[PDB]
């Protein structure tokens, strides 16, 4: 999928989250997130001029969504262990990587 | 300093930006945070086993207090033009980069 796609997947699965009621329904939508992580994660930034991968600020954007991994699967080992509200609060906790990002590329 | 002192510098100022009535305290304030930040920039991780400035972690570490310092200079444009609630509120948006760099090194 494109950057938006990619983004709009992590936007509403973030939501659903927060919405959900049981183990199945966090852990399927961090799944989901997961995916669109690693896919969005072969992309480049479109305000960044430079887009030679082995620049340091495209090896900035490609570790951006390696951190963002580990923090899905730090939230999927509390859904898997049937912990929903601390999985919930796990995903809370993904804004702060989202945000920066944005902040700093866009 | 050393990176505690350098911390609740941030921290301690963050707050002073939060309570301020005038310009002239969140320029102050921000003035501050500024040296904390290029002087904490100088310092390692505790937990990062390796500490070679080369090595691509310390690039991220280092580069994590440029985007922060950026993010102050931001604010700064808008205390000295006058905008208290805009500076704080770019203020407040300095959070996720603290929280970030938290998550990943602490
Ligand atoms: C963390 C869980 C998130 C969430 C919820 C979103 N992102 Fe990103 N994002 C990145 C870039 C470069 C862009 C710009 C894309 C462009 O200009 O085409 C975006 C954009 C978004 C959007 C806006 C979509 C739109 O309609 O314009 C949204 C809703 C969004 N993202 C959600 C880059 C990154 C990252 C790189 C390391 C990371 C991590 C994230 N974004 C994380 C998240
Ligand atoms: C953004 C404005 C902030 C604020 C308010 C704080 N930081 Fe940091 N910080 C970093 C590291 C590696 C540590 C660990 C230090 C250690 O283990 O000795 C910290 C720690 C803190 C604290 C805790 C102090 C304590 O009593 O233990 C606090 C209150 C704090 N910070 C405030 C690293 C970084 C960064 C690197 C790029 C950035 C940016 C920030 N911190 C940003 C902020
Ligand atoms: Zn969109
Ligand atoms: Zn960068
Ligand atoms: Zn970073
Ligand atoms: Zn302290
Ligand atoms: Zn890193």
């Amino acid at each position: 999928a494109d950057l938006e796609d990619n983004m709009e997947t992590l936007n509403d699965n973030l939501k659903v989250i927060e919405k959900a009621d049981n183990a199945a329904q966090v852990k399927d939508a961090l799944t989901k997130m997961r995916a669109a992580a690693l896919d969005a994660q072969k992309a480049t930034p479109p305000k960044l001029e430079d887009k030679s991968p082995d620049s340091p600020e495209m090896w900035h954007f490609r570790h951006g969504f390696d951190i963002l991994v580990g923090q899905i699967d730090d939230a999927l080992k509390l859904a898997n262990e049937g912990k929903v509200k601390e999985a919930q609060a796990a995903a809370e906790q993904l804004k702060c990587t989202c945000n920066h990002c944005h902040q700093h590329y866009r």
